[PDB]
């Protein structure tokens, strides 16, 4: 499982990326254009977005981080019991954005190391673990939702 815990480790932290939810959603979305960028080319709006400056200037990209970040959260926050609102995210992006699961794992470590970025006295090694606890269950339960559709393996 996640203990009650290390649930309380992730959404203490949470609640602090939830005080400024839109330059936490663009670091991480330019952390991952960055590091994996053949995942610019999943999306059809961000791919005239050559350098990061750029990137920091797009207020469309901007607006992005604000809908993965509070979807993101609103699973947080339902720890362990997070079906109804998985669901429909795995239906979206298996069948339509065609995003592998992969990309899942990337876009979990830019989650990751921008929080340490961020939040060193709130993100140690019990937080971090915590953290890359419930990024596996949320990648973990999205996979077997893949799997029953056909997609990825
Ligand atoms: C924590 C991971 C992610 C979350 C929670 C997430 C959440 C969302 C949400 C709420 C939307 C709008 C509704 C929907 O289409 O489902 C969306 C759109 C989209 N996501 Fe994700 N997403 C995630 C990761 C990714 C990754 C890793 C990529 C690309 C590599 C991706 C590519 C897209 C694309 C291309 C769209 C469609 C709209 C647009 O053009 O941006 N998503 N995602």
């Amino acid at each position: 499982v996640l203990s009650e815990g290390e649930w309380q480790l992730v959404l203490h932290v949470w609640a602090k990326v939830e005080a400024d939810v839109a330059g936490h959603g663009q670091d991480i979305l330019i952390r991952l254009f960055k590091s994996h960028p053949e995942t610019l080319e999943k999306f059809d709006r961000f791919k005239h977005l050559k350098t990061e400056a750029e990137m920091k200037a797009s207020e469309d990209l901007k607006k992005h981080g604000v809908t993965v970040l509070t979807a993101l959260g609103a699973i947080l926050k339902k720890k362990g019991h997070h079906e109804a609102e998985l669901k429909p995210l795995a239906q979206s992006h298996a069948t339509k954005h065609k995003i592998p699961i992969k990309y899942l794992e990337f876009i979990s470590e830019a989650i990751i190391h921008v929080l340490h970025s961020r939040h060193p006295g709130d993100f140690g090694a019990d937080a971090q673990g915590a953290m890359n606890k419930a990024l596996e269950l949320f990648r973990k339960d999205i996979a077997a939702k893949y799997k029953e559709l056909g997609y990825q393996g």
